[PDB]
């Protein structure tokens, strides 16, 4: 009954320096770190991830400003990718809900620190870019029945 | 002008060890401890708080995951009833509100954390199940000129 | 693209040892400190500052809950006076939204923490009410990159 | 192989509201809450507590300080007496080490926030004077195996 | 039975956006803020501060680290010349204990985030130097009966 | 003037859900993510891992206790490899000084959170190990010029 969903820490979250506050939000659900790994994204790489704005006017300025440090990661709950979405608040940080990251971190939504997957179907289309199968860890979280219901 | 509520901490709140974060949330606000007390809840004194679900085919399986640690508590301070279960949160923690209790610490209804009580008739009531009278500490908070209007 | 806006922590933020949080809940959004001032504020100032409520009968006692020891703050950034009030949250602490500043310090609107500029001409106003221009420092956060677009 | 000690929150603890702030410290390291009260602390339980001294010329003013709302507390855990000391840091909080409840929020040793045991012998006889048996409660920390070699 | 002593937060404590933390640090053992202002220092003001340095090789670069933002601080408490040194550790924060400001956030001596006073002769001539008289402010903490013995 | 250290969050750090926490007090001090990576140790790399302890009685144990969830992670700062140390603490938690990792979550050395290199040598081996120079990301903090002298 739980799923998992891609969430990306974005430059700004690495230079900024909050990595392990973000982490931190999500571990405090009880969300379970399936996956970790910090790389450098590309644009040949981000071409792919943001395939549905191919020939956008912003598609190239917002691949410069992801070409750089990123954390890929996958966390696994109940009903996590939409909770996740929730959990980062609305894409521009004005309009996010206090107590979300960007409405607690940011300005704009060209600097919004995180992406997280927004159905199941890019959640697949996204573990399987950043991801190889080997880097996806199964193991059960001890505190899981209070957890869980 | 100030009410009294009761709020009891569930056993995933003991065994996650977050009591004192819940505390820290109510003391915050200049809310003041009246009562305090860690019990073992059991069968029977659980039956007695949730007397209005008598007979409904989900209260066996409510008793069981309660039966555990719990922390008895009682807050006072304006409309406490009221904003006590604000900051509780839904009752679902994926409907929850972030920055709420539920919406930040957990996933399902069935282990959300805390109870609180749903009204000034049931506040008295249950604070009378738990606690003795000579139980609640009565004492003022020396910054109540700055709490209070 | 950026604008100031004027913020002042009440005497009961003082009293309660809280300006270090206020100014953190700030500052995690990339907003940049300009000015920043302890003082005692006086009737004279309060008259002036609160000069929309001349003739009404709170004015007296507002006056006197805000005489005494204040920070006064400017903090810049997007849109940084509507974003300030959204984060302080409504007057009415009870009313405010889970997250905000009133809402999760505050149980009353008479003691409530903070006070925001509420517009672009209040916060033109309420800038050149508590400081001199002398006392408005111009420098660029190092991080801009990451905050900005 | 683990130990109780008696830890009591002291009236500046409860009036500065830091009870949730200290009860997290000692969660954080595993350590079990087997029982929990609040009470306010009169002169004759507090002769009994404070025993050794007895005849002593500062005693007196010693129980004005502690007569007021404290909390009762015991935590388990390995060598939880030795560590607890550690953890409260210095009598004097000025020679506190830094990290610790003493150092970290206090300036005087007359108002330095919380009481510990100083021995095995003195735990067993506080515990056995604040609180009867059926009191303190047992139970298994769920994460016990990732705590405990 | 309280002193007074001069703080300073330099540009990296600024320019990290670590402000709010660190007044919450000196906030949190019951100082008071008797004094704060915002400013932008310069050579001539950081020479006077820096006299006893003057025409050292290292002071031309020192004071081109320092021009730009900082915080002027007074605080006030119980020997709290010699508990600010204490809680901001070490010069040099690979040597500074943990749990001070310079181990907890910095690498090397010249960004070491914060400076204070070192007698209370260097007291009175730093808070002279970057203060008027107007700008230190009297008042009692409401708190005084439970941090003071 | 910078170097590279290997630290490692056990799996106690992963289940007692901290990874976020242990995350950030290195962030604190800017110290710079070069690599991360989640993975399920397994006993082959665990013996070369621990090749100095081959044919040791606790060896067995060891392996097993550390069969499961690891983070692997490599920071780089000024002196790190000896900082981290000292941050994290003696390798027994109860000797270890208040405000380092082991003291703050931890109770016995076989449950003592993480691993990091003791020496440059073995901080040279054990990136090597567990990550390939692929992995190992270069970029510069963009607050270098206020972490840096
Ligand atoms: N599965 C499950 N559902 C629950 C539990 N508690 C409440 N619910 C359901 O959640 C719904 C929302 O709760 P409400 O927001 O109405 O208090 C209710 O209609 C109730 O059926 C629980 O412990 N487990
Ligand atoms: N349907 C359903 N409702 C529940 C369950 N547990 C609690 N509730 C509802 O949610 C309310 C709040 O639960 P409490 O926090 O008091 O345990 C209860 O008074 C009851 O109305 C459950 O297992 N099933
Ligand atoms: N009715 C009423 N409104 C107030 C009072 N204090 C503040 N307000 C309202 O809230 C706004 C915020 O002003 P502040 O007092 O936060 O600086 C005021 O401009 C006014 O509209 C009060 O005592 N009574
Ligand atoms: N003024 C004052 N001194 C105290 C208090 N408690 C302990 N002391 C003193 O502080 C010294 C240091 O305490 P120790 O570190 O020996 O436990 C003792 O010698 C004792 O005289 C207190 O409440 N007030
Ligand atoms: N001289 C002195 N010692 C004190 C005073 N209060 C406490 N102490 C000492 O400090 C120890 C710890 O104090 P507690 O935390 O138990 O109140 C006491 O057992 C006693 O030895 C005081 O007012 N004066
Ligand atoms: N005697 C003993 N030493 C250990 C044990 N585990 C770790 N150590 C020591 O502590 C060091 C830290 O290694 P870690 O286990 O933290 O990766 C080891 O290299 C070894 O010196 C153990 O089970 N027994
Ligand atoms: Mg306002
Ligand atoms: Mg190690």
């Amino acid at each position: 009954h739980v799923e998992q969903t891609y969430l990306m820490i974005k430059p700004d979250g690495i230079q900024r320096q909050v990595v392990g506050e973000i982490i931190s939000r999500f571990e405090k659900r009880g969300y379970r770190i399936a996956a970790m790994k910090l790389t450098i994204a590309t644009p040949a790489i981000l071409e792919e991830h943001y395939a549905e704005h191919k020939g956008k006017p912003f598609l190239p300025g917002l691949i410069e400003k992801m070409t750089g440090p990123v954390l890929c990661m996958v966390f696994e709950g109940v009903d996590v990718i939409a909770q996740a979405r929730k959990m980062m608040g609305s894409t521009r940080p004005g309009e996010a809900a206090p107590g979300t990251i960007r409405a607690d971190f940011c300005q704009q939504a060209g600097r919004n620190l995180i992406h997280g997957s927004d159905s199941a179907e890019s959640a697949k289309r996204e573990i399987s870019l950043w991801f190889k199968p080997e880097e996806i860890q199964s193991y059960k979280l001890a505190l899981s029945d209070y957890i869980f219901e």
